[PDB]
């Protein structure tokens, strides 16, 4: 809603029956807030239209924010019955099946039942085969790219470049190679990760909301081959931060909602016979060794979390056009990001 | 054989990209050579050394498919993952920005006499229709073949030539009237009905693999194709019988005019596609399959008349801007040749 009609042409011509031919000023759309990096809309047939046909009266539309891994990757999820069905596709965004649900809330993270099905479902998602790089460049390639563009960006609001001064004072670029020496020296298979498993990028499926097999992963926008460590790491991170709130920043972060050992270990008991099908077999004693090690692992790899979201972060501060308290989410991040290295003493 | 020296490229793509043995592999021990047949995309054969052995699931051999210099590069990527996701299609092993890694599957292509072999013509044409009855989440709008026209023509009024004989050659084609013939065309088939279906848009005998151990054909390379006017999908594969592609000496092809599908030819292929495409077909009145048939005949050969006018101005462009071995500028005659050739048959 923003006199971009061209959400009408490309619904017009991409969709099939009453979409064929529908006239401009017999259609709806309406914004979807929520994603931080892409703009989301609902598209849909006036109640009074109603045709006949496979084709659906409700559509999404989705706009990229500032390609082709993005495409291939929704079409095979699509193809595979593991996201929502494909209806058009262009270098701008897409068009997609709405599915009835709703994203799940930042406290129904840590439910359990919740909890072990997402688990199981970044397990299955990490045992696939993708088209794509299987070196795991994605990590720091990505915290390098952005750091380059956080050392360069200055502002002209006086709170900003103080705000922007006082993250630099940590000397981020030194703050990365330490980084990269505690990560590069950590374990954790490349396997295909995715790498933002956050509430709103899981829907509650309706109907479905009895029986596992309550959600759906959605949202492959930075999805590659990584770290498994940091596929955990970040989504045990997602616990801290609400991004529903509504007056400004419009999150809240909450460092004493990070799982606890036992809440991690719960998690982790799931992911890990659904990851390695021989890990039931072994014996309790071999079980808590892995479990241990993957502890280790997971919870170093977060740092990364904090520390690419918190980049990520000051660089949308420029190039972003969703309203968001971007530096003061920058500065969660890395408060985070050294509060937890302190405990970890690491 | 041997591919230029930056066999390289090659290399580091199969080894980033590709599982198992792959991930280990020297530069010195990698494997690699040309195949000859397309005028788009270079086409080659990676393989692993037979002393190597697998480490379980990778592929020993590959098909690295490098795009030629003709938005269109997602639904080209989109659409070669969907079809293996489908089983219509080789399976994608890696895809990035200049081309993508494939599933070398083993088969040949076909030669332009198999065309008219009449089990191969019925499945190609089984498989066109099956194909025309797909979903795709792709632009519904024919606009495809005359936006690719006027696409076409815009550059070949503003290319020139540095060598002489190239600069007479194109000077005639140009005399035609080529922006007024265009609209010609468009007129002639705004009135001729064709329904719009999923179109591979380039259904050559290089472009079909006879599978080894053989349902015996494949269709592949779909980088041509969109939503259009299914008219020119069998027009296009009609004017395929006449020309050959694998002629050695110059200019790489040859053009045999008296080669184009008989009544009798063209009736055999329709009367397999029809069953295939339309659910009710063989159920029909003998009049009706009658009427059905003899106005699918005109059908695609109006539309054999855009095959032609496409091919030869995309065949002038690729004179200026291709890095392939062939003769772009005797075939774009050749296509305006049977163009004239065709609407004179027409009667048009
Ligand atoms: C929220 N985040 C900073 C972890 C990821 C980016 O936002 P989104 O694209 O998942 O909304
Ligand atoms: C052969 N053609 C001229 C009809 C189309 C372009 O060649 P190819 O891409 O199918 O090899």
């Amino acid at each position: 809603p923003r006199t971009r009609r061209r959400a009408y042409l490309w619904c017009k011509e991409f969709l099939p029956g009453a979409w064929r031919g529908l006239r401009e000023d017999e259609f709806h759309i309406s914004v979807i807030r929520g994603g931080l990096s892409n703009m989301l809309f609902q598209c849909s047939l006036p109640d009074t239209t109603a045709t006949l046909g496979d084709e659906p009266r409700k559509v999404l539309l989705r706009l990229y924010g500032a390609m082709v891994l993005e495409s291939v990757m929704f079409a095979i999820l699509a193809e595979r019955s593991l996201g929502p069905k494909l209806y058009g596709i262009f270098p701008q965004g897409r068009l997609e099946q709405f599915i009835p649900s709703r994203r799940l809330d930042t406290e129904e993270l840590s439910l359990p039942d919740i909890s072990a099905e997402i688990a199981e479902k970044m397990a299955t998602f990490h045992g696939m085969k993708m088209p794509f790089n299987k070196e795991p460049k994605w990590l720091f390639g990505t915290m390098e790219k952005y750091l380059k563009e956080v050392l360069r960006i200055k502002f002209t609001e006086e709170s900003r470049i103080k705000k922007l001064h006082k993250l630099l004072s940590y000397n981020l670029p030194l703050e990365l190679e330490n980084l990269r020496s505690l990560l590069e020296s950590t374990p954790s298979p490349v396997v295909f990760c995715h790498n933002d498993c956050q509430e709103g990028n899981i829907l509650l499926l309706e109907g479905r909301e009895n029986s596992k097999q309550k959600l759906m992963l959605i949202d492959f926008e930075y999805s590659s081959y990584n770290y498994r460590g940091f596929d955990i790491g970040n989504h045990f991170c997602e616990w801290m931060y609400d991004y529903s709130y509504e007056k400004y920043p419009f999150f809240r972060a909450n460092i004493r909602k990070y799982p606890t050992k036992k809440q991690q270990l719960h998690f982790i008991s799931s992911y890990l016979p659904a990851f390695q099908n021989d890990f039931e077999n072994l014996s309790t004693e071999e079980k808590s060794i892995i479990k241990e090690e993957m502890l280790l692992e997971v919870n170093r790899f977060a740092l990364a979390s904090h520390f690419l979201w918190g980049l990520w972060s000051i660089v949308q501060a420029k190039i972003s056009s969703i309203e968001f308290g971007y530096m003061d989410y920058a500065q969660a991040r890395f408060d985070a990001y050294f509060h937890q290295k302190r405990k970890l003493g690491v």
